[PDB]
């Protein structure tokens, strides 16, 4: 009951112990042997691992942390696979900046020294898990090569650990912390509909459906480029055609936009394709989260972002699942390992794309078990022109209460009951447009067609979002909770005027409305603050003119 015997890494049958891992003949540990259980398999002491230091970022691998290898034009234009050599470069110089000195006592994760890594990151360099004691030597400032030793630490018990840039670790073991905060603090994404409706948690768990194109990959290009996590790991490029021909030398030069520096310079993607070893693309997002985890114990926000659609084997929901579970209980915002208090976190966004375009079984049976955020693009929204495509009554997060206390401290102090309100608007707008397809729109007295342009008013200046433009790319907190002030404002002066006799004519040509359609490309948001003011004098001059 072989996989393909010989390609790439594979499960490994055994004797009483069920997987382990190949590459080549020569097999690595997962359950603990017992050398030679059969056809030449001869076995070592090390588990799956991956490497962890300067040599990682703008980096490629497949699912096993191999560096990519290119190879021109077969399925459309460009096909990769796995090659085996050293993943973090061994002729490359860094330069280390010592970040203690002979005498410290050191912890697992405290911080020895620094190597600006690319432009944008400075990669911090950690004592491995488990390792304690006194510095007694330590290298100078200066270039180094990732084998070289840069500091010696003694043990309490008085043994001396060398230790170098880089650590490695096992993929599948949790990198430990001190402690798992609870959801607190919002991944700021700048999308209005999520950060205010939907909003994603640092350290939480998000789904967005699989990949059709329903603008998902502009939308998931954004939470990419704009979140505020300072590292993205990224997992995917396969699903094919030439994805993985776009994401080589395209990927070069994407610009971070916080920086104008290229994207590739805080990013590390890892790769599944149709040719790699079914058995590297399981291992994948392993690989990926302990590369994000090992991020967020230098107290980086991570942003792990995944999005493949994976096979089978011949040995599928039963005990599974319960692993993918597994994989999304390795999201957090931690209390990392060190002397100094210290916080990171790895945030997961992960695309879901069903058994075949059913939203039936296997993946988003119940993914949706463990994710606490659920972004529904829906191409119903892509063709009538809403973007982003997210659908506001079947997405869901459950980091509402969880982020208001930061949102109401930091930015507004009625963020959540602004957000509350205008999906209570939104919500009834729904109702009243299945009724009115029943009966139709003639017979909506006056506070219900205000009802329907107020409503239409949120998802046209609030909801949509333009991705392209180069102020509503982006839209920081202070701007979103003064837009939503804007439209509530015009929401509660509409309801009055028409408890007055106003015609709701009268309301939907005020001329502040074109203004407030216009709110999200403006950049100075005094100015559209400003605009309350301006919706107060108008309905006021209605309130003169007794409207007509």
């Amino acid at each position: 009951m072989y996989e393909v015997v010989r390609v790439g890494e594979l499960g490994l049958i055994g004797e009483i112990i069920r997987l382990e891992g190949d590459k080549a003949v020569i097999q690595v540990y997962e359950e603990t042997a017992g050398v030679r259980p059969g056809e030449p398999v001869v076995g070592t002491g090390a588990s799956l691992s991956v490497e962890l230091g300067p040599g990682l970022l703008t980096s490629i691998y497949d699912g096993i942390q191999r560096p990519l290898e290119v190879i021109r034009e077969k399925t459309g234009d460009f096909i990769a696979r796995g090659v085996t050599a050293p993943a973090l470069p061994r002729d490359k110089k860094w330069h280390f900046i010592p970040k203690a000195k002979v005498g410290d006592k050191v912890v697992g994760g405290d911080i020895i020294g620094e190597v600006p890594e690319t432009s944008i990151i400075v990669h911090k360099i950690m004592v491995p898990p488990g390792i304690e004691g006194e510095i007694v030597e330590i290298a100078e400032e200066g270039d180094y090569t990732i084998e070289e030793v840069i500091a010696k630490v003694k043990t309490p018990s008085g043994e001396i650990k060398e230790l170098k840039m880089y650590q490695r670790w096992p993929v599948r073991v949790k990198r430990p912390y001190k402690e798992k905060l609870p959801p607190e603090v919002p991944l700021i994404t700048g999308q209005r509909v999520i950060d205010t409706f939907f909003p994603q948690a640092k350290g939480g768990t998000a789904a967005i459906p699989g990949p059709f194109g329903s603008g998902k990959t502009v939308t998931q290009h954004q939470l990419a480029k704009w979140s505020d996590a300072q590292v993205v790991i990224y997992i995917g490029c396969g699903e094919r055609g030439n994805e993985m021909t776009d994401v080589l030398e395209e990927f070069p030069k994407l610009k971070d936009p916080k920086t104008g520096k290229p994207l590739m310079e805080r990013t590390v993607l890892i790769a599944n394709t149709s040719n790699m070893p079914v058995a590297a693309r399981e291992a994948s997002i392993y690989t990926g989260i302990t590369i994000a985890e090992y991020f967020r114990d230098m107290g980086y926000d991570v942003a792990l972002m995944a999005d493949s659609t994976s096979r089978w084997a011949e040995a599928y929901p039963a005990y599974l699942a319960s692993k993918l579970a597994e994989f999304y209980e390795r999201a957090g915002r931690v209390v990392t390992l060190g002397s100094d208090y210290r916080v990171g976190s790895v945030s997961v966004i992960g695309a879901v794309s069903p058994p075949g375009g059913d939203f039936s079984e296997p993946v988003v049976q119940n993914t949706l078990r463990v994710v606490k955020v659920f972004w529904a693009l829906d191409a119903d929204l892509a063709r009538r022109r809403h973007w982003p495509a997210i659908n506001w009554l079947t997405s869901y997060s459950l980091y509402v209460d969880a982020v208001k206390d930061w949102w109401h401290k930091n930015i507004d102090p009625e963020w959540k009951a602004m957000r509350d309100k205008a999906m209570a608007l939104l919500q009834k707008e729904s109702e009243l447009q299945e009724i009115v397809r029943i009966v139709g729109p003639d017979a909506l007295p006056e506070r219900e067609r205000a009802i329907l342009l107020v409503a239409r008013m949120l998802r046209e200046d609030y909801l949509q979002q333009d991705a392209f433009d180069e102020v509503d790319t982006y839209c920081p907190p202070e701007k979103q909770v003064t837009m939503m002030r804007v439209l509530l404002n015009f929401y509660d002066k509409t309801m009055e005027a028409i408890n007055r006799g106003v015609p709701l004519e009268e309301i939907a040509k005020l001329p502040v409305r074109e203004e407030i359609g216009r709110m999200k490309f403006e950049r100075d948001v005094s100015k559209i603050r400003s605009l309350i003011d301006k919706t107060n004098e108008q309905f006021e001059e209605l309130f003169k003119k007794y409207g007509a």
